[PDB]
């Protein structure tokens, strides 16, 4: 509260560490359905289904043009990239699969590296 501050977890090395985790989920052999967004003239469905609409590309220049305020904002836009994948694909798609390979993926180097 008002001058009564926890102490400062030190955070000066998040945007590397975030660049370098998207680095990695950007060179993983599945992230071929998320690297680019979706063409919404082209998929039936997506644009009225997906309401917001999210893919690596798009994390990589938001995180690129100080567009995160925080880790947590960026690790929302990634789940939100595997949620979106979740609601419109059949896990038992190559699609629904690669999207939760790369869930586990991500949510493993993100403990590795923040908790």
């Amino acid at each position: 509260s008002m001058s009564v501050k926890k102490p400062k977890r030190d955070d000066s090395k998040d945007l590397a560490l975030c660049s370098m985790i998207l680095t990695e989920m950007e060179t993983h052999e599945d992230a071929w359905p998320f690297l680019l967004p979706v063409n919404l003239k082209l998929v039936p469905g997506y644009k009225k289904v997906i309401k917001k609409p999210m893919d690596f590309s798009t994390i990589r220049e938001k995180l690129s043009s100080g567009q995160y305020p925080n880790l947590e904002t960026f690790a929302l836009d990634v789940r939100l990239v595997f949620d979106n994948c979740e609601t419109f694909n059949e896990d038992d798609s190559d699609i629904g699969r690669a999207g939760h390979n790369m869930r586990k993926y991500f949510e493993k180097k993100w403990t590795d590296t923040f908790k």
